[PDB]
């Protein structure tokens, strides 16, 4: 064994979230690392009060993926003073060096959804006019943020779409059930609803049955690519599901722990990972790898890459040397 390596997760309360645990602790054996992993449960005093444990414990290395991306940035500080490398999962820290990020093409993701918004409110004489209520998830989350600034900028390109924002505070399905129901009885014309992870799009739907829709009757739309979303897709009710690559995501912490354990660089340029051109850049907060993400709709929803299917890679992560 090479070392322990804690891992700080957000929640353990949708399919990305218990899927990251199951991926980094699977990846990170294959490469001779043993994973802990440490809930937070969606607060932020835990997880701080957990990285100090941490800290204590001296593991070879931290993964942290915050409850609130303006709230942790000291404790990144004290881990890294104390000879602890930190590397961010997911939720992209800009505000002070980390030794390794794995993040998805969030703004990019939001540009898909874009551009399939636009594509599915496009009028028979050509034009682009509607309602779209947005439901972007928890605030303190960059995942989400970027999301929301890559959307936006697609959408307000044709300003004869109306856009409605409400967030769900903490990623709750059950704020987002509420927000679909209120909005809706308040905007009988909304034709599609983008909510930022699929587990939303759950409580979504619900609402829409309780108002009497059928699959199709609103079109519906999400972004993380979790299993419930694909099962929504072939049920008719989701349009399109935008996933993150959470398999690569993790994959890559894995195959970069000994260059991030050793204090080696990490160097700039494209790499695969489980098949994803991956882009590693040297930015302000250290090496960072952007993973793609994608279009699933019923035509590709099989696809075995996408990790909503789990048929994770059946091949050994190995190391980067
Ligand atoms: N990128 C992840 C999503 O997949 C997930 O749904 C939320 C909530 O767990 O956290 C993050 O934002």
């Amino acid at each position: 064994t090479k070392g322990m390596v804690y891992y700080l997760v957000p929640t353990l309360l949708d399919e990305f979230q218990t899927g990251s645990v199951n991926a980094l602790s699977m990846f990170l054996g294959q490469v001779g690392y043993e994973m802990k992993t440490l809930n937070a449960d969606n607060k932020t005093d835990a997880q701080q009060s957990q990285m100090n444990d941490v800290i204590a414990l001296k593991p070879a290395a931290i993964i942290l993926a915050a409850v609130d991306f303006n709230a942790l940035k000291p404790s990144i500080e004290a881990a890294r003073a104390a000879g602890i490398p930190v590397v961010e999962f997911d939720r992209q820290i800009t505000s002070t060096p980390s030794d390794f990020t794995s993040v998805a093409g969030t703004v990019e993701i939001g540009h898909i959804a874009g551009d399939h918004a636009i594509s599915l409110l496009k009028g028979k004489n050509g034009d682009v006019k509607g309602k779209i209520l947005q439901v972007p998830g928890d605030p303190g989350d960059p995942y989400t943020l970027d999301i929301q600034k890559g959307f936006e900028e697609k959408i307000k390109a044709f300003p004869g779409v109306k856009i409605i924002s409400v967030p769900a505070v903490q990623w709750e399905a059950s704020a987002a059930g509420t927000i679909v129901s209120d909005q809706m009885l308040a905007n009988p014309d909304i034709d599609l609803i983008f909510l930022h992870a699929a587990h939303l799009s759950v409580a979504a739907v619900a609402s829409l049955e309780a108002a009497g829709k059928k699959p199709g009757d609103v079109m519906l739309m999400s972004s993380n690519g979790a299993p419930v979303g694909l099962d929504l897709i072939r049920k008719g009710w989701l349009n399109v599901e935008v996933e993150q690559p959470l398999y690569a995501q993790a994959a890559a912490i894995a195959m970069f722990m000994d260059k991030v354990v050793g204090k080696k660089p990490i160097k700039a340029g494209d790499y695969d990972v489980l098949g994803l051109k991956s882009v590693v850049t040297m930015e302000t907060w250290g090496p960072n790898i952007k993973i793609p993400g994608s279009a699933i709709t019923k035509e590709n929803v099989d696809n075995p890459s996408f990790w909503g299917n789990l048929k994770p890679p059946t091949a050994a992560i190995k190391s980067v040397e």
